[PDB]
């Protein structure tokens, strides 16, 4: 509350982690569909279907940006593309195992730089 506050975290490196991250799911052998956005001219559904399309190279033009105002607003992005994923594929896809995979990585990854 005001003039109470819990002893700083250093969130000073967590650009540089993110962005570290961030180039270890760019290049996993399973990051093919999440690299480019969706082409939502040639992919019926999807603009109706998925309110929010996100993917990695979005992700990392926010970044190098500055439009991440925290580590949590950038794991809710990466998160959202495995969302996204699982909305429009089937689990039995490769696209749909590419995404459980990556997520799994991710949260791996998350987990160990973070908590």
């Amino acid at each position: 509350s005001m003039s109470v506050k819990k002893p700083k975290r250093d969130d000073s490196k967590d650009l540089a982690l993110c962005s570290m991250i961030l180039t270890e799911m760019e290049t996993h052998e399973d990051a093919w569909p999440f690299l480019l956005p969706v082409n939502l001219k040639l992919v019926p559904g999807y603009k109706k279907v998925i309110k929010k399309p996100m993917d990695f190279s979005t992700i990392r033009e926010k970044l190098s940006s500055g439009q991440y105002p925290n580590l949590e607003t950038f794991a809710l992005d990466v998160r959202l593309v495995f969302d996204n994923c699982e909305t429009f594929n089937e689990d039995d896809s490769d696209i749909g195992r590419a995404g459980h995979n990556m997520r799994k990585y991710f949260e791996k990854k998350w987990t160990d730089t973070f908590k």
